[PDB]
């Protein structure tokens, strides 16, 4: 059997949304001495039904009143954000590799009916190898006559795949310029900027990067890249990604730009 007693807490990886995440060592079983991450709820199926190179594995799940425990694989690579702010801006190729891997993860989830919604650099994690792992699934949606119906209503706006694709653009923008596309003195001001969405592209970007951002970072979800029935396929086919060999990338046979230590 498996119980909270089975695990020893080395440290706290993060306080979360109504959830804490620990670094633990297994003190019991055949995997004793093995290192894991424990996520706890005060009061799952999603994670179990996905086994991807670019998505965090789930090893054990168990319930005790009033708490739910999730036992995930530990990622030494930690946040990609650390790498970001370490330098200031990723080179285009370095950005492309991370973005390419995320696209594959997003594509898988979408097939699985899952939308990330949030793609902050904080969200993205790396494994020992230094490859992308996508982690948090708490704030994640779970996807008569129409003539006078609003466009937004028709496309299930706000709760469709397109939202993720936007987030990817913002992430791409952040990686390339060191800053997010729309930023404000305050939240309300920042929100308004995002809504206005008058995109400004720095001169130093390549045609490929600029074109992709314009396509990803566009307010109308329907016209957004990856918005389509193709999904990640549309984005992957973009000239930005021309160099990537997807089979190789999927295999994690492509050397990561940064290998932790
Ligand atoms: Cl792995
Ligand atoms: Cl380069
Ligand atoms: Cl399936
Ligand atoms: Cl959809
Ligand atoms: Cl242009
Ligand atoms: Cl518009």
């Amino acid at each position: 059997k498996i119980r909270p007693e089975c695990f020893e807490l080395l440290r706290v990886l993060g306080k979360g949304g109504y959830g804490k995440v620990f670094q633990v060592r297994k003190v019991t079983g055949a995997n004793t001495g093995k290192i894991f991450a424990m996520k706890v709820l005060k009061k799952r199926n999603i994670l179990e039904e996905v086994k991807h190179p670019f998505i965090v594995d789930l090893i054990y799940a168990f319930q005790t009143g009033g708490k739910l425990y999730l036992i995930l694989e530990y990622l030494s690579g930690g946040e990609l954000f650390m790498q970001l702010e370490r330098e200031g801006i990723f080179m285009e190729d370095t950005a492309c590799f991370y973005l390419a891997e995320i696209s594959m993860a997003l594509g898988h989830l979408h097939q699985k009916g899952i939308i990330y919604r949030d793609l902050k650099p904080e969200n993205i994690m790396l494994n020992h190898q230094g490859h992308v792992k996508l982690t948090d699934f708490g704030l994640c949606k779970e996807s008569g006559t129409i003539e006078y119906m609003a466009p937004e209503i028709l496309m299930r706006s706000g709760h469709n795949r397109a939202v993720d694709w936007w987030s990817l653009g913002a992430l791409m923008y952040d990686m390339l310029t060191g800053a997010p596309p729309f930023t404000g003195e305050n939240r309300k001001k920042t929100i308004d900027k995002i809504l206005k969405c008058k995109l400004n592209l720095p001169p130093y970007l390549t045609q490929e990067a600029r074109d992709l951002l314009k396509k990803l970072l566009k307010r109308n979800a329907a016209s957004r890249l990856g918005a389509g029935p193709g999904d990640a396929g549309e984005v992957q086919a973009h000239p930005f990604f021309r160099h990537i060999n997807w089979e190789e990338l999927l295999a994690r046979k492509v050397e990561p730009p940064f290998k932790p230590l």
